[PDB]
Parts: structure tokens; sequence; C-alpha cells
């Protein structure tokens, strides 16, 4: 699937490949840092880009569309987003779903949810340790778009106007001023860019 | 890239299209649908013309077609609605998260009727104040299936041991199929609107 970005490492005609990021180098450097801002106390045992090429382009698709309809590109934010380890294999394939959001991880909005600061994604309860004590965060492009405050039991972002019940706002976050977490509700509207295998 | 049938939209980037009883486009639906709805009466035929579903569903489909290696991945099918989900509908597609509970459930998702005798049941497309019912007929990325299951949040593995490799959609019965499920966003695009009664 095509516009592949120029960073990605070619892939001999794979669509979908895990690449191992080799410390030191720019790459690597970048978001190391975006993580240690936050989770210094943690250790880093690898980063790994997502090359998931059908992902992206689905991605880029509803990037694009959402440029168009706000009338900017104002749209993505890079966020954390902590899992178990055995739903990594799913996430690095298909990206994140909704209708798999836990239960009592729902307070803004039956979404998936994204977090601002890495530390709050490396909570065991959402970077689950492994049998080996190994814990899983993505680092993830978000089209948060045009967002509002969220709330408990939404299905689908608010409608910027309630007469106008179709043109809908984006994403939902707990505090539109000084926002910690994004939940958006469509698939497709999150790209699992790296994923970062770490310790306590 | 919109299909040519399309009338100009000067722009615009949704519009539903009235049809013509003259055209073969109306005809055909009619056919499909008086096949098996021959008690009902329809008022009207509109094509949905709405792009940004239409590129996203369309990129799904071109990607199913490769990773199937085979283009036996579409099938026109029907979906009833209440008419108050219909201006949703037309512009956000179907959405698994705001969708019933079927009377059989072969998992949680949309379903999509081979038949249109099965989405005409007021179950599906109740029917309004002015008794008008609603009804899509919609392209579905059913590719490879098999039987559902009241459980799925999404289809099951072809393979235990590969569990990330999915089945693209589930049906009621693998022999005879007589609907379909799907469970992700821009697998189905509402194409036409039939708005009929009794
Ligand atoms: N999976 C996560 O990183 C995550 C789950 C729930 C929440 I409420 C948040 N959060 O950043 O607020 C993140």
């Amino acid at each position: 699937t095509c516009n592949l970005p120029e960073h990605w490492t070619d892939m001999n005609h794979q669509l979908f490949c895990m690449v191992q990021l080799e410390p030191g180098q720019s790459e690597y450097n970048t978001i190391k840092d975006k993580f240690t801002r936050t989770c210094s106390s943690y250790a880093i045992e690898k980063i790994e880009r997502i090359q998931n090429a059908f992902l992206w382009q689905s991605y880029q698709v509803k990037k694009r569309q959402m440029d168009i309809k706000n009338d900017h590109k104002n749209n993505e934010r890079l966020l954390f987003h902590g899992t178990d380890a055995d739903s990594v294999p799913y996430v690095n394939q298909h990206g994140f779903n909704r209708s798999c959001a836990g239960k009592n991880a729902v307070s803004y909005g039956k979404g998936t949810y994204f977090a601002v600061d890495a530390s709050y994604s490396a909570k065991d309860t959402y970077s689950k340790p492994d049998s080996n004590g190994r814990k899983h965060m993505y680092v993830v492009r978000v089209l948060t778009g045009v967002f509002t405050k969220g709330r408990a039991g939404l299905v689908t972002p608010p409608p910027k106007n309630p007469h106008n019940p179709t043109d809908l706002f984006d994403s939902v976050t707990n505090n539109t001023r000084s926002p910690k977490l994004f939940v958006v509700f469509f698939d497709n509207q999150a790209y699992p860019e790296y994923l970062i295998t770490f310790t306590a």
C-alpha cells in the first residue's frame, strides 16, 4: 500500500514488517527522548518501527479527509498507548479496536485511549508486565482533529452543534485546556508507529 | 477518484441522488428487492454519493483483493434500519458500536442480509410515523467467511496458532449464507437507500 514514508526501510515486497531500531541513531534517539521525558526510571529493551503498509494507507486516507474537512493540517498528535503482551500482535497487524477497550478504562467514552505522557501508559493496568516482566507501549500517530470534553457512555464523538447531529468532533479528551488523554472512536484514526518494550 | 456514473457534485462531498424508474440502475435494484419483497411497494431509490466513505471502502477492497488473491470479495446485500439512523448512515456508514443485537446472533457486528425480505421485517426497517420503511443496498467486503458465534468481537482466526490472520466476515451458514456480519469500519459502503411502504 502506497505513500509509505521515506524513513521506512525496504520491505522486500512484504506488506508488514517490524524493524528493530538501531540504538544511537537519530530515529531511535527521538523516540527514546519522548519516552524518557516522563519515564526516565524505566529501562528500554528495544524500540521497533511498525511498517504496516495497509494500516498506514488507510490512516493516511483518513488524515487527508480530516485535513480537508477541518481546513487545516493541525489534526495529528503523537501519543502513547500501553497494552498487554497478548494484544501486541493484533495491534501490530490491525491497529487499535474500540471493541476491545476495557471495561473500566472507558470513563470518557467507548473508544481507544491514548496518553499525552508515557508515564500514564506505563501503569501496570495498561502496559501489563508479562511473565518475564516485560512491558509494552506504543507511540501512536492519532488524528485528534477538533476535540471536546468527553463523558462516560459516548459511542461516537459528540456533534459540534446538537442541531446538526452528524457533523462530529474528531475526538474527545478529559480537559480541553490541558489534555492528558484523547479518545478516538473509529478504526484507522490511529497508526501504531513504534513499539517500546521496557521494564520497571 | 469518484465513479463516473455519479452526478457532478461541484466539489461537495456528499449527495443523495434520486433515480428514475426508467433507468437500468433503478430497475436492477427494484428487481433485486421485489424478488423476495413482492408485497411491498417502493416509494423511491436514491444513490448515495459519499466521497469519503467511498474512498475508505475502496482502499479496503483493494487491500482485501490483494490479500485474498482473488476478486470474489464483495457482495451486494441489504440492511434495514429505522428512519432516525438514516442521516448518520448516509454520512458515516454502519457503526458496529450502534448495531442492535440480532435475534440470532453470529457476533457483535453489523448485519447484512442476502434477501430483502429479511431486512424488510419491521424489526429492522422500522416503519416511521408516515408508514415509510428504509432499507440500504450495500457493497460489503465479505471476503473469506466462516460460521459466526455470538461472542465474536472480530471474525475468528482461520488458524488458532496464527490468531491475527482473520476471516474477513462471518455468516449464519457457510453452505447457504443468508446473513453476513462485518466487524470493521469501512468494510461496507451504503450505495442505495430504498424507501418503501406496505
Ligand atoms: N492503554 C493506555 O495507555 C490508556 C488506557 C486508559 C487511559 I484513561 C489512558 N490515559 O492516557 O488516560 C491510557
